[PDB]
DNA sequence: CGTTGAATGACAGCCGCG
DNA sequence: GCGGCTGTCATTCA
């Protein structure tokens, strides 16, 4: 195996890295790494070190890094550019590991744990650890072990100890349900007093200390916690050890409200779980607590139990242990499905880069090109500050509000990354501007030609087309690497038919799995002895077999998710290649194209009906466009189709044969325009909608840009059994929505959609009728509770008060006295509730924390005291009404028309 | 925290009005 | 009271 590493850091001048070696054991290096920088000399110093630019640079080798920067900073005094990686680390890994790396998951270690923390006067702050810490499960990856830690006295009890066969029993019987996969891999471990123990565990740590530390919301508690529990308890040079080289930082995170602290352990890599689900789940969740999380993905969250956390320890000290094992363990079963930390790993290598910057486009590009353009012997630009400037970006039609009832999107591939490739952007490639014309008139191709030499965006920029540059390069090197890569995934595919085939009726042989490469199909090599396989060999072999086959999902999506960023990072200045222009040329270029292709989409379907200039592109935003049908389907007539898959396959038909073509035509036309340096603008149907044939449903409905709603049949060939809603913007993906609400509002849409507006208008008379029998949090509200301080003047409403604020403050008003109610913090959701006007907490709203129960103190009162006239009226009818008015139907029988004027 | 630019829509507060 | 703006606070397409 070729030797890979685990964690790199600079303190002073050297670098320490944690790293597995060519026999998987894990050393630890100090380095006095010798850094390059360069400058700009003359030519006529014949080198063999070039920036992107061209011109000829020298290297400067630097005696250590201290020296590096010291110049690099006296560079920046005199005013010449110093070329380079500066962030050394980044250097110091291209230079030690540089080839491909292949890594052992199993020699690096990951830790994921939790701890308990018992307190009376409210939620334990971890800058301060004013409490005992009473328990710890840290499972750890290498053992396969959950290591617990309980503690048996404290200010706040004594207890007995935590029976393993108690927490495997069952739940009617007095378990804990503990599941029987974990049961045999716990270690438990009671300690007399928390010096004993913390003192354990930090030695614990030693014995074991962790390369990726996991966990839920570990890094703005379990880690700040103990570390400050341990500082306050034996002092700061003991807490240190929890740093495989004892340094630590306190880094302070201004967040846009207010500030709170996370420690930096150099020599460990933190990939908060809450964070790693929150960038790569893609999918807002109206609360992100593990219990929310974890119900989501498994059907099941943490343990239940009775009475407030703050005395289940003393009450129910067993239940309190098991709970803090099966949350370690709900994580570890998450991410059984996602692979988030997996992936992490993957990534980081491919840039090699520190695995926790994974979190960061910026820092892994960066670091990618870096390596590529060295492995050419050319110098990276050094970066420069530049001031932040917005500038345009995607284009949105506005959409008239309306019903529609056949729909046909296509979508533009890649849009943004596409674009850089086709029109060549880079810092380097810029040949120069061009004057320029609005950007209508190079959308009706009445403007004249940019250039006839160079690479055009319509914003004036011009690229030379004989170079490739830097950034293209890069991009086209992903691309093909995925589809590389996708390649050996839709390989393994076809030998898991041939290999499965082989297992209906097997024969019988003293035979091992014969060795290919499912990267690569089966010829005869091995495809011919697919039947002597005895029935041992054909089972053992499909199992090595799929185990490649997500091989490449997981590079695949890497390279997707770089495909994805890189924009971002191009258009933030703190990037190396950032450049305002080329943003915008960007920008501005698919802003032409997606009405480009609306003009030329417009004027084929104007031909194929004889038409009068009709608008057939009704909406598009950013890289796709929405296509009314109507008039296609009645070339045909509607009463032509046996069916409903009858009138969609003509569709299909349609699409593929007739504009597909039509379009690429287009795109081509405006790629010479242009005079681009490559054609890459290619539209996919992607959604055909329409409501169910026959019926009297509308299909789909626009309320306004980045709001509407469609009855889809086919999503890019795949057709449905049922149709399937596509509902965007509406309320009903609004998190804030009460769920008795974004419930209703759906059905309502569909009732809307696929049976009309008979149907709408009778379930509407029902759950009003029926509205006074809902449980009380299905019909309540949602939102971020922020800036809490900036309007409670002794705890009353100031000025602006926000209504979840001015609602979470007739809250306080309400627990001010009870410390045992759960006060909430700034950052996190909260749900809401109106209030019959007259009532004890004398105000409008009260608020609380999402996806939790309201305390039992103030429970029986709201529930009593909350209005539902204006609760229905104001989170479903005032929604409603703005939804029927587009589509132009009614939710309620008997209106006068004339309403909707003015 | 981490990586853009367009766009809704729930509310709080003035302003202009015999 | 009530319709426009302008302006925070929240969320979300692509």
């Amino acid at each position: 195996m070729k030797e890979f590493y685990l964690t790199v850091e600079q303190i002073g001048d050297s670098i320490f890295e944690r790293y597995i070696d060519s026999n998987g054991r894990e050393r630890t290096r100090e380095v006095e790494y010798k850094p390059s920088l360069f400058a700009h000399c003359p030519e006529s110093q014949a080198t063999k070190y070039f920036d992107i630019y061209g011109k000829p640079c020298t290297r400067k080798l630097f005696a250590n890094m201290r020296d590096a920067s010291q110049w690099i900073k006296r560079m920046e005094d005199i005013g010449l550019e110093a070329l380079g990686m500066d962030d050394f680390k980044l250097a110091y890994l291209s230079d030690t590991y540089n080839y491909e790396i292949k890594y052992d998951h199993t020699k690096i270690r990951v830790a994921n744990f939790d701890i308990e923390v018992t307190s009376p006067d409210g939620f334990p702050e971890p800058s301060q650890a004013k409490h005992p810490i009473d328990a710890i499960t840290h499972y750890d990856s290498i053992d396969d072990r959950f290591y617990v830690f309980d503690l048996l006295n404290s200010p706040y009890g004594n207890v007995e100890e935590w029976s393993i066969e108690i927490a495997a029993k069952l739940q009617e019987q007095g378990g804990d349900e503990v599941p029987s996969e974990i049961i045999d891999k716990i270690i438990y471990m009671p300690f007399d007093n928390e010096k004993e123990l913390l003192m354990e565990y930090l030695n614990f740590w030693q014995q074991k200390t962790p390369v990726i530390l996991t966990g839920w919301n570990v890094e703005s508690f379990a880690i700040p916690y103990v570390y400050n529990r341990i500082k306050n308890i034996f002092g700061e040079s003991t807490a240190k050890r929890l740093s495989p080289h004892r340094k630590t930082r306190v880094k302070v995170i201004e967040n846009m409200y207010g500030s709170r602290e996370i420690i930096t352990l150099f020599g460990i890599s933190v990939l908060d779980y809450i964070d790693l689900y929150k960038k790569f789940s893609f999918t807002n969740q109206p609360s992100y607590s593990l219990d929310y999380i974890s119900e989501f993905e498994l059907n099941v969250g943490k343990l239940k139990y009775d009475g407030p956390i703050s005395k289940l320890r003393e009450s129910n000290h067993q239940r309190y242990i098991s709970y803090n094992i099966i949350a370690v363990y709900r994580v570890l079963q998450i991410d059984a499905k996602r692979q988030f930390i997996n992936l992490s790993l993957d990534m980081g290598y491919y840039a090699k880069i520190q695995i926790q910057s994974v979190f960061s486009p910026i820092k892994t590009w960066d670091a990618i090109i870096f390596n590529s353009l060295k492995e050419q012997n050319k110098v990276i630009p050094q970066g420069r500050s530049h001031p932040v400037q917005p500038y345009p970006g995607a284009f949105v039609k506005e959409p008239i509000p309306n019903r529609y009832k056949y729909v046909m999107s296509f979508d533009l591939t890649s849009l943004y990354p596409s674009i850089i490739r086709q029109v060549n952007i880079s810092p380097e490639t810029i040949a120069g501007t061009f004057k320029v014309a609005p950007l209508h008139d190079y959308i009706n191709a009445v403007a004249e030609r940019p250039s006839d030499v160079y690479s055009c965006s319509p914003n004036g920029m011009m690229y030379y087309k004989d170079r490739d540059g830097v950034v293209p390069t890069e991009i086209t090197k992903v691309f093909n690497q995925r589809k590389e890569h996708k390649g050996y995934m839709l390989a393994a595919q076809r030998n898991g038919e041939i290999i499965k085939e082989a297992l209906h009726n097997p024969n019988l042989s003293v035979d091992e799995p014969l060795d290919v490469d499912y990267r690569f199909d089966f010829s005869d090599e091995i495809k011919e002895k697919i039947k002597k396989l005895s029935a041992k060999s054909l089972n053992e072999m499909l199992f090595r077999a799929q185990r490649t086959e997500v091989a490449g999902m997981t590079a695949q999506i890497n390279r997707k998710l770089l495909i994805n960023s890189l924009y971002g990072a191009l258009g933030n200045v703190w990037f190396r290649y950032y450049d305002l222009r080329n943003a915008t040329a960007i920008t501005t270029f698919g802003q032409m194209a997606l009405q480009w292709i609306e003009r030329k989409v417009n004027e084929y379907l104007n031909e194929v009906c004889g038409t009068e200039g009709e608008a057939f592109v009704l909406y598009g935003d950013t890289d796709s466009i929405y296509v009314s049908a109507d008039k296609i389907i009645d070339k045909v007539g509607e009463s032509k189709f046996r069916d409903t898959n009858h009138w969609v396959d003509f569709l299909d038909k349609f699409a593929r044969e007739r504009m597909e073509p039509a379009i690429d035509r287009g795109f081509r036309e405006m790629c010479e325009y242009m005079n681009n340096k490559q054609h890459l603008m290619f539209m996919d149907r992607e959604a055909i909608a329409g409501p169910p044939l026959g019926s009297k449903g509308i299909g789909g409905f626009w309320t306004g840009k980045k709001r509407y709603a469609l009855n889809v049949w086919d999503m890019e060939g795949t057709r449905y059994a049922e149709p399937k809603l596509k509902i965007m913007g509406l309320e009903t993906q609004k998190s804030s929505t009460p769920k008795a609400v974004q419930k209703a509002l759906k059905e309502c849409i569909r009732r809307m959609l696929q049976e009309g507006e008979e149907s709408l208008q009778e379930y509407f008379k029902e759950f009003e009728k029926e509205f006074r029998q809902l449980n009380y949090i299905s019909i309540a509200s949602v939102s971020s509770a922020n800036n809490i301080a900036k309007y409670d003047v002794g705890g009353f409403p100031g000025p602006k008060c926000p209504f979840h604020i001015r609602g979470i403050l007739t809250y306080n008003r309400a627990i001010k006295g009870n410390i045992d109610a759960p006060q909430v913090v700034e950052g996190e959701k909260v749900y809401v509730l109106p209030l019959r006007e007259g009532n004890p907490f004398g105000d409008k709203c009260i608020a609380w924390p999402s996806g939790t129960e309201i305390t039992d103190l103030i429970k029986d009162d709201v529930l009593h005291w909350m209005d539902y006239t204006v609760l229905l009226e104001k989170t479903f009818i005032k929604p409603l009404e703005g939804f029927t008015s587009a589509a132009k139907l009614d939710y309620e029988k008997k209106a006068s028309l004339f309403d909707m004027f003015d």
